[PDB]
């Protein structure tokens, strides 16, 4: 039910952020990092990181 | 080789780093009115001599179904 519908729109709309699924599916942030974590024990779902996010400093 | 600009835009763009740290590169090119692909194209090279370093923020992490 929840998890094989949070998988789905993962297939159907990939490159989604966690905030993002938990609000175009309306499952709480608990109950959706909870699947995304068997997902990903599964090795059914993967996770890249968002360069537009990544932030930048001087090295010492 | 390298002109004027290619200079300028580089240092400009690195020491608003030291002075704003753990600016994302859209803040850091609306910051600085450069284009974004010529701003990603400085953070590469400074981030090779090891003058910046760059940290992902895995809070924004993408999910992608594996094959």
């Amino acid at each position: 039910d929840t998890r094989r519908e949070i998988y789905k729109h993962i297939v159907k709309s990939p490159g989604l952020h966690e905030r993002q699924l938990a609000k175009e599916l309306d499952v709480p942030l608990s109950t959706l990092v909870y699947h995304l974590h068997y997902l990903e024990r599964r090795e059914l779902i993967m996770m890249k990181s968002d360069e537009r996010y990544a932030r930048y400093y001087a090295t010492k």
